[PDB]
DNA sequence: CGGCAGTACTG
DNA sequence: CAGTAC
DNA sequence: GCCG
């Protein structure tokens, strides 16, 4: 369970010779949509990264967690050959299609439709492909989308949300989770909590805040925002500081109840790959973890989780900080 | 043999 | 719903 | 791809 392990135990990894080769398969069977082969050679690649020493013998490496027999086999190629002849024999598609999934809105099946169609850059999609309202924006944003913030920048932003929640309520708590939260130094995006102690003002306040934020420039574009019915849980948009030298970025938002705090925030902060562990472990024992509550087994009970220490707490872990969950 | 996290928008 | 995303 |  890497949800039960530091992830500093990446930080030395004595097998990269191995994992930026299988990373290449990794990426190609994702884009190509075979997401459960992508998905284990994900896990082989964290198992071969956290390991305390090189591997160096085939019994060794069927021996851990997340290697099977087929990893092996490529594993002990890479160490006698040097190379891993899978990586010269890589659908030829496989470029483009990250190109074109690399468009925030679109995934695996409008890339694979796109390269079908005959496309095969970004200016035939421009010209030629029919575009969702989110892939047009996502489009117009190309590189800045792939771009990292430093994360003084996320600390601005994340200012500047708080700023325009707390002047309609100051008792409105606002943390920034995420990358930021985990101590990245740089940030793809900047992902906002808001929730309020009291337990009930947290309602309704997408509108107000959202309409702030527009009235002072700061949102650009709005790529995911259900501002109709006063349901709201997430924002997904575009925003960016003032002045010269600024790059647009990435920003969500979530409104939860206090009730719900310790969960959204252990989802908020991730990695995503710890919340699918923690997740997959909270199942074996007959439990639910999601972003609202930690649950029993099916309609079951809500467990009581004040802090996030109190889910590490029930699903029988250590806890862990939140520069360590970085899986 | 079948799951592989659990959920929130979009159209 | 399928697709996409956090 | 891996796992129980
Ligand atoms: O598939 C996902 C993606 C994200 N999440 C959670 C954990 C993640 O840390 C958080 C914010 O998602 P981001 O896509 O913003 N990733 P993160 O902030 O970790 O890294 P970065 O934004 O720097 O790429 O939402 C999931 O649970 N499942
Ligand atoms: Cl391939
Ligand atoms: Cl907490
Ligand atoms: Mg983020
Ligand atoms: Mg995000
Ligand atoms: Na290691
Ligand atoms: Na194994
Ligand atoms: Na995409
Ligand atoms: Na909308
Ligand atoms: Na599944």
């Amino acid at each position: 369970w890497v949800c039960a392990q530091p992830s500093s135990q990446k930080a030395t990894n004595h097998n990269l010779h191995i994992t930026e080769k299988l990373e290449v398969l990794a990426k190609a069977y994702s884009v190509q949509g075979d997401k459960w082969r992508a998905l284990g050679y994900a896990k082989a690649i964290n198992a071969l990264k956290s390991f305390h020493k090189p591997v160096t013998s085939y019994q060794e490496a069927c021996s851990i967690p997340g290697i099977g027999k087929r990893m092996a086999e490529k594993i002990i190629e890479i160490l006698e050959s040097g190379h891993l002849r899978k990586l010269d024999h890589i659908s030829e598609s496989v470029p483009v299609l990250e190109l074109f999934s690399n468009i925030w809105g679109a995934g695996t099946k409008t890339a694979q439709m796109w390269y079908q169609q005959g496309f095969r850059s970004l200016e035939d999609i421009r010209s030629q492909a029919s575009l969702t309202t989110q892939q047009a924006i996502g489009l117009k944003h190309y590189s800045d989308f792939l771009e990292r913030m430093p994360r003084e920048e996320a600390t601005e932003i994340e200012q500047t949300v708080q700023k325009a929640a707390q002047a309609f309520n100051s008792g409105l708590l606002c943390v920034a989770c995420g990358s930021y939260r985990r101590g990245k130094a740089t940030c793809g995006d900047v992902d906002v909590l808001i929730t309020h102690p009291d337990g009930r003002s947290h309602r309704g306040i997408f509108s107000r805040l959202l309409d702030s934020l527009r009235q002072e420039g700061f949102l650009t574009d709005d790529l995911v925002s259900q501002e109709e019915n006063g349901q709201q849980q997430k924002y997904l948009g575009v925003c960016r500081l003032p002045g010269p030298g600024r790059r647009h970025r990435r920003l969500d938002i979530i409104v939860v109840p206090y009730s719900e705090f310790a969960c959204a925030l252990l989802y908020f902060t991730g990695s995503a790959h710890f919340n699918r562990s923690m997740r997959a472990l909270a199942k074996t024992k007959g439990m639910s973890l999601s972003e609202h509550a930690l649950s029993t087994a099916v309609p079951g009970r809500v467990l009581p989780t004040p802090t996030e220490k109190d889910v590490f707490r029930l699903l029988g872990l250590p806890y862990r900080e939140p520069a360590e969950r970085d899986w």
